[PDB]
């Protein structure tokens, strides 16, 4: 009857914190008065609070049901929509989440958190402008929001605007000191900016704040890998510490069910998070199309954030050839291990290493008898659980001084196999004849460029008169970086008129054809590029690589030796200079060499598919035979 | 590249009607330009059209998925929300439907259909005011909408405002001639208004428009049941035609799996759509609480639109005593039959008949070996599939001339068992002493009142000087009905100062105690009331019923004979007059009779639970024994 007393008691209980008594009084009051607007709104508030409390325990479905009931009681309640969107993001239902966050923002403009999360979701789908404007609106509502600032820094780092990203990241750091993701992202930006010391200092601070930060430590090892000259071994100790901590942090499986018979078809699962237009994809294009599917079964574990045309064609080839394609995006590592075990897989090959969106969590438990890393992260994995790694004799000489935590297998010919792009197109003749001077070109990452490389390149330019230099890098999208690089080059005694810094090219065939203007390709050291060397050799421009005592330093040496140009490798910097001078001496030899290298690489073992496939299958058979005995 | 050509081609295909080519061009254009607002909106339009086309085929889930994708493309598209709400209403997910219809209305105020459907949904949950205002808004947008007018007429008919409902129903009929639900509802209102001839004419027109209208025909038979004097038999022929058409319209099951052993516990399933505060519920309160659950298992099939406290207590008693409670609201009859068969039920008892929200669709197939009607619709069911019906010897004398399509079983004592309300309260003494005159009272439905009853009541009033008359009926909520009734009474020679027409009482105990002002209760004929007689006898006021040749006419006779007041029954109208005069002759006898009748009914077989339960269980055992042999 008297619903006023019931609602007053319910309000008192809610303020006191008793949800059951309050919800009972609220229920009875609404039964007495079905159209009590204030009572209905308070009922919605109480149900939202109860749903949040339940979601604290972990019952997602019950919280969602309570939220839906509250929304039914009050359709235009914003916090309910926000909670629904958060839950839908948790359950990986992205479209419903987008809709609900947008509705929450429309109803309540003052919900900056919803806008920030919407920007996050849009950025996860490579909608850069939408994320930028979402974060800008978040700043418009709450200028002092740390998460929005950090994610805007992420987006600007991806876009290449390093100065603004650095400014905003520093603003976030000074806003919140106990916030490590800002340190990690500052250091990521520093690494992509071409300087390493402050990047290492940054992740060191980050690890001090967060001892158990996986991303921070992993990228810290990656950053140290850049400046490894092969003289010190503290990097090995850091890798060992990372591996031991990671192993002690996660459980492992010691049970196996695979048959002990060494004579049976092998299930090979290629697990990789980057099957889109990535360097790795190129080198995986041929083997998948070249395996004996009947003799060896093939499965794919793709964690790609966004599938592309290459992903679709790979899926078509796998399914047509008798394979299984699976998507593992947005799944916890434990579920990944469980599904891997339940798939009766024999061997697994990971192609990520300590890189973006890696899946070392799978290796945390060793779900399969054999796990091997083959391409990504040329340096040692550092995990004791990881058993073996794939390499050759050239990049890894038997007398190497590079200690490895895991055993190595030397492939007969090489462990690289490049695949031409379908629309690569013809190669234009040597432009030296048109312009009358040599134009050295480098299409490597700025992070691989070091002061030593700059000095060597300056010596190269000064050695031969009338020499041009062209460099293509993403960080050459900002004027400040360009000015700093030009000033650094001039400090060594090089004019700025002979330097051409170019930005990225969105269209792949344009990037492929951009090699037409280059004459001689020069590789950076110590962390020498791998895909760039093959890309250059395919277009006919000669490539020069310096040797070294590290596997990554010798990748280019191995590639050049295999393709048939082993005479184009210099052991020391001085020999590099003399080789470059000899190359620049004559133009006709360079021209006809450019003409021949196309067919030379076509007929080389590098481009041979069936032979490499047979060698790799024999390697797998030997691996399984060793496991059986 | 050129997305303009792709979008133009897609528009051309959509106009031409080619959905596949249009969706392909739309897909490629959005891939080229991820942020083409016009292209995105047209994509949403095309997806909505495709979803509607798919839902035409019948694939509800695929249409819902397409609608959700379209909404993701365009969050503020109203038609998508409308379609989502329609689908959610189809899948019986009511709360989500309410939310989505409300959102669609908020985005697009010009969607009168969404408002109409929202009003329908709210009315389905007894939210009368919300439905009224929804339909009023629909008229505010589209005054010429037939469905909104008809449903507003429904609501006003339920509320008791018959004049406005009739006006709006006539408006709907003249708006749309080929629209039978309007005829059915006009006739329903006429039936509830107390007049039958035009109601029968109305459903006759309705059946002419729609030969296979189940509701129209069923309620047509119900209406004829009101004016049945036991002289004509055309009603039996109409029932036979209805039964034959219904049987030929639906399939039947001829397979049985129940054991042939006559000695085993019997599973009895009480199927009824009205387990809320309804007359039937009262008479079912005792048997369920009085069965031998161990010897006979009990299950309940409730199709109640809205559960109440009585429903909750019945569920508690069933579950506590060892029974199963099931809700069958919003389920197709085929699924009902399938679940009934899968429940291993032995016998089923239906308590609806040709009444509101009946479930004769279940009887269409005879899912159980034994189906019996016991309470609802005292007249014959008319379905040949229905095997047997329950009655006694008093209301159904062995020498009856009322032919029945189904065999009858005569219970030993009676087939009625009333249950007192827990809060009935004490009975006040006879008010005749306070006021000095007799006050006849009638608490029956207006539809049961006929001109013959009015003439008889006028004769009763004129016979004894200083007599008051009080009548309680729902249609006495409108002034026009009251004036018409008073004019009709005055035309027979009765003053209006001795007539008191009262409306309904919302609170049950108030209705129970309203009998305190009554002195003698008078029953209508031929369709005599059943629950009202027991309700009156429980409060101590004597009840008078005229005999007849019909079962419904003799229900009151049987009740009065069983309770012990068989001397208070008159065979003819004249004997009714003399009995009433004799009752009114003395006041002291009436007073002490009022005092005694409480205990008299308490000790009568009518209120005896265990004895009736034993008799009913013996009846069931005999039924199963007959089935076995
Ligand atoms: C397999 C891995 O390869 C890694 O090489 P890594 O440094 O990324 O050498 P990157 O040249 O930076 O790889 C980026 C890839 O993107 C493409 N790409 C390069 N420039 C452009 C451009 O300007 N526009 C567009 N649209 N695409 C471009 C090209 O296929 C190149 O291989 C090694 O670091 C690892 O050790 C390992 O060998
Ligand atoms: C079991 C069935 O009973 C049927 O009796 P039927 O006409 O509905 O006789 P009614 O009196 O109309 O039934 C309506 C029920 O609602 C309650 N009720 C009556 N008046 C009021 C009121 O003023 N206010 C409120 N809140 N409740 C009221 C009371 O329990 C009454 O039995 C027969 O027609 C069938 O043949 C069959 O016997």
């Amino acid at each position: 009857m008297y619903a006023e007393a019931y609602c007053n008691m319910g309000v008192i209980y809610k303020n006191r914190g008793d949800l059951e008594m309050a919800i009972t009084c609220y229920e009875r009051c609404l039964a007495v008065s079905p159209n009590f607007e204030i009572a209905k709104n308070n009922m919605a508030i109480a149900l939202t609070d109860l749903g949040t409390k339940v979601k604290l325990e972990g019952d997602v479905t019950q919280g969602v049901a309570y939220y839906k009931k509250a929304l039914y009681y009050n359709w235009h309640y914003a916090d309910a929509m926000y909670n629904l969107g958060v839950a839908y993001g948790e359950m990986l239902k992205f479209d419903m989440a987008i809709v609900f966050y947008e509705l929450a923002f429309h109803f309540n403009p003052h919900c900056a958190e919803a806008c920030n999360n919407l920007g996050v979701l849009y950025k996860d789908r490579d909608n850069l402008d939408k994320a930028v404007e979402c974060y800008q609106m978040a700043l418009s509502i709450k200028p002092n929001f740390a998460q929005s600032l950090n994610n805007l820094g992420v987006v600007y780092t991806v876009q290449g605007k390093m100065d603004a990203a650095a400014s905003m990241i520093e603003k976030a750091i000074l806003a919140n000191p106990t916030y490590a993701e800002a340190f990690n992202n500052l250091g990521v930006l520093y690494r992509d900016a071409g300087n390493i010391t402050m990047a290492i200092d940054a992740y060191e601070e980050c690890l001090k704040i967060d001892p158990d930060s996986r991303n921070a430590g992993q990228n810290r090892l990656l950053a140290m890998n850049y400046i490894n000259e092969g003289l010190d071994d503290k990097l090995f100790e850091a890798h060992r510490d990372w591996g031991w901590r990671f192993t002690r942090l996660h459980p492992q499986y010691t049970s196996w069910d695979n048959l002990k018979d060494p004579e049976r078809p092998i299930t090979i699962g290629y697990i990789s998070p980057d099957f889109f237009t990535h360097s790795v994809s190129y080198f995986i294009e041929a083997p998948l199309t070249h395996h004996d599917y009947t003799k060896y079964k093939v499965v794919v574990y793709s964690a790609v954030v966004k599938a592309d045309a290459k992903t679709y064609r790979f899926r078509d080839k796998v399914l047509k050839k008798g394979g299984v394609w699976k998507d593992i995006y947005g799944i916890d590592e434990k579920k990944i291990a469980s599904m891997v075990r339940e798939d009766k897989i024999d061997i697994l090959v990971e192609l990520t290493g300590h890189t973006a969106n890696n899946k070392l969590g799978t290796m945390a438990c060793r779900p399969a008898p054999v796990q091997v890393t083959w391409i990504g992260y040329p340096n040692t994995t550092g995990l004791p659980t990881v058993d073996y790694r794939i390499t050759d004799s050239l990049a890894d000489p038997p007398d190497t001084k590079q200690k490895q935590v895991e055993e190595l297998v030397r492939l007969p010919d090489c462990f690289l196999c490049y695949t031409p792009s379908p629309e690569a197109g013809p190669v234009c003749p040597t432009p030296a004849l048109s312009n009358g001077f040599v134009t050295f070109g480098s299409f490597n990452n700025l992070a691989k460029i070091t002061p030593k490389v700059l000095q060597v390149w300056a010596r190269i330019l000064c050695a031969v008169p009338n020499s041009r230099l062209v460099v293509k890098c993403k960080p050459f999208c900002c004027d400040s970086i360009r000015q700093r690089f030009l000033t650094t080059l001039e400090q060594l005694g090089l004019e700025s008129k002979r330097v051409d810094l170019l930005p990225l090219i969105l269209f792949n065939h344009d990037h492929m054809q951009a090699y037409s203007l280059m004459d001689i390709s020069l590789d950076t050291f110590p962390y020498a590029g791998t895909t760039t060397t093959c890309e250059s050799l395919y277009m006919g421009v000669p490539c020069v690589t310096m040797a070294g005592s590290v596997h990554a330093h010798n990748v280019g040496v191995s590639l050049l030796t295999k393709v048939g140009l082993g005479h184009l490798v210099a052991k020391n910097e001085d020999e590099y200079v003399q080789l470059s001078v000899d190359l620049a001496s004559d133009v006709t030899a360079l021209s006809k060499l450019r003409m021949s290298l196309r067919d030379l690489m076509a007929g080389s073992p590098v481009c041979n598919g069936p032979s490499f496939a047979v060698g790799l299958e024999s390697a797998y058979r030997n691996m399984w035979k060793k496991y059986c005995k």
